[PDB]
């Protein structure tokens, strides 16, 4: 038995995750890694996979000779290149008709309330290794908000799409397991919960409200006799943090401590009228300074003065890049910049999305059937990678099969 | 029980969104993304797919073929080519007449008074990670403000375009639809109502004239035992811009102090005829300053002057880029800049307004069957996204459709 949360040197380690001792623009960066998001970009483009794929070449061959069978009564050597230019634009309107009622339900059941956020997880593993794996078992929630119907109510229209009729009961029956997966999970804060260890028989015991719940190790602690430390990006920083911070602390003593302009030895104030200003702190023990000497008896044969500026901004410079550097590097994050431009677009590489939102569905959710994506699936526009996993998907090259005929 | 919004320390959070006490250049880019519109943005693409969507494609082809029958009594084998170039100009006044008359009622019922705000929206999220949800029953607005014939007197024309007399019914009445929905809803002030946490079997109760209102939580604060620290962008910078404004009023008092020309020790001002400004203040007791010791036995052995000014710009100017590196991270903001351009437009994200509006338009509003934007949907100009909806939109595919006859 040994405490992991409720440690002071490790709630001075979770105080880093918020602001509250020492900050400095280095720690910015771990706010954009901190942004969730990307993970309902998984949930977003698994769904959307899971519904483009299981479709039948069977139906969309028959809609479109039932479209063609729509136009004839519409409108002969000429009807060759009629028959291709309505094949074409059916197929875009095809790409169009579905994508709005996608774009619709599936951003429908993307912002309900989700107890389980990347947010909460992020910081978690980043601080201690280590992430609470709570099985939370309420999930009444996903039936009372969305029953039925939001699929049938958008979908009446006069072209009766049988392709659209089998694709959003099966997409909307397979969000009914997803949402129920994610929001069976949980995980929460960290200023009520706490984490143990065991050295003896070494296992992890989770708590909250008192039960032992389930948990997973990535980085695992060092744990000496008389201190554990952890392997965690913050941690690798911790005494230089905490070394910038008494800096800048002391920075203001000695500031705040040489304000008189003269020193003796012994032996609405912001913004007013000015020459009041003057009268209000003249007057004010703040001007003098007449430092002591203990005993009476005790003389003083020489003073010397020296007033003393400590580097802290010089501190917090290097400190900044410091963050940097090291969430650069532990979390692969690519700056996309211009020509000598200052790091105006921070990005989630290929492989760090495996080595954090990877370990993450994977183990603390049970999300089985969902991937990882590529680079541009996550850097594009959330509905422009809609056509694009369309320029890949088993309809539209379906469609390019039709393409030709 | 515990009180979240009222506590000095939180309603100085409450104050620094505002700028009362400190503030910077880089606080400046925090109203950029306060802006309105970009709601506006979101309902008025939205309504113009719910325009466009309910289009039939049997409504144009015999508008077109009633549009041959009014030129055939007007206008043999270049009838070919006229009849073509004829169609082009009925496809470009058909664009015309979709604009001129959505222009007129969209951006009317665009206007209204709107009690629900997007600045009083996202002052909130980005202050403590929460949002109440007021629902103000009054919706007796819209009948008043509109009732008939803003859509009809402009079209009330010599050619019949059935187009609009069966488009502009069905917009007219889906508008409707949304600004209830929108206007039901209320986000409040936050000088009046309050926020408040119950730890013991955890929620969060919100508060406007003795009710328990609703409300959703976004990013849970740190409660320790002894204070609230609230997971937003401005606590995570809390203390290092009071510790800015600490020393701005640090150095104006040494400033203050250090006024006078000439240290001893015991032992319409701004404008006027300076040789009489001379005179106005050399007697005033301003200039002269002979510091005190308190024992008149005591005596002063040595003694010695120091001014010194604190950094005060210097903390001030790191202090600008601290706020633009989290306000260009944990909001995704990319700065289109030009060449050696010092950050001329900046603008929302692809996952920026997935994690400002997108929680905002489907979580604390109840506003269902709208959709996001793109990254060029929110780009281009109001007028400039119409055409280019028109570009991918369903009736101007069906012109299109008829491009090739």
């Amino acid at each position: 038995a040994i405490p992991v949360h409720p440690t002071p040197a490790s709630v001075r380690l979770f105080e880093i995750l918020q602001g509250k001792y020492a900050y400095v623009q280095g720690q910015t960066i771990y706010a954009n890694l901190r942004n969730p998001g990307v993970f309902s970009r998984q949930v977003f483009t698994h769904l959307f996979k899971r519904a483009i794929s299981h479709c039948t070449y069977d139906d969309v061959l028959h809609d479109w000779n039932k479209f063609e069978a729509c136009i004839q009564k519409r409108w002969d050597s000429c009807a060759s290149r009629f028959r291709e230019s309505t094949f074409e634009s059916w197929s875009t309107t095809m790409k169009l008709t579905v994508r709005d009622l996608l774009t619709t339900n599936i951003y429908r059941v993307l912002h309900s309330r989700s107890v389980l956020s990347y947010e909460r997880y992020v910081d978690w593993i980043c601080a201690t290794g280590m992430v609470p794996a709570v099985k939370k078992p309420i999930t009444q929630e996903l039936h009372s908000k969305i029953k039925s119907l939001r699929d049938r109510c958008v979908c009446r229209e006069l072209g009766h799409e049988r392709t659209i009729r089998s694709i959003g009961t099966e997409l909307y029956e397979a969000t009914k397991e997803i949402i129920e997966s994610l929001n069976s999970t949980f995980i929460p804060q960290f200023t009520e919960v706490t984490i143990e260890y065991l050295p003896r028989s070494d296992e992890y015991v989770a708590y909250y409200c008192g039960r032992r719940i389930r948990l997973h190790v990535l980085f695992p602690p060092a744990i000496f006799a008389g201190t554990v430390t952890f392997d965690s990006p913050v941690q690798r920083l911790y005494q230089n943090i905490f070394m910038c911070y008494r800096t800048l602390e002391h920075a203001k003593i000695c500031q705040l401590l040489n304000t008189a302009p003269l020193k003796a030895i012994v032996g609405d104030i912001l913004t007013g009228s000015t020459a009041s200003a003057i009268e209000k702190l003249f007057n004010s023990p703040s001007a003098s300074l007449g430092a002591r000497v203990s005993g009476h008896n005790e003389s003083i044969l020489n003073s010397f003065v020296s007033q003393y500026i400590p580097p802290s901004r010089e501190m917090t410079k290097d400190l900044t890049e410091l963050w940097e550097s090291e969430l650069f590097n532990t979390f692969k994050l690519t700056p996309v910049v211009d020509n000598q431009g200052q790091r105006l677009y921070v990005r989630y590489s290929s492989d760090t999305i495996s080595i954090l939102l990877g370990p993450f569905t994977y183990l603390v959710a049970e999300l089985s059937p969902v991937e990882l994506v590529t680079d541009v699936y996550a850097t594009l526009g959330i509905v422009e990678i809609i056509d694009e996993l369309y320029r890949s998907s088993r309809l539209a090259i379906y469609i390019e099969d039709l393409g030709r005929k």
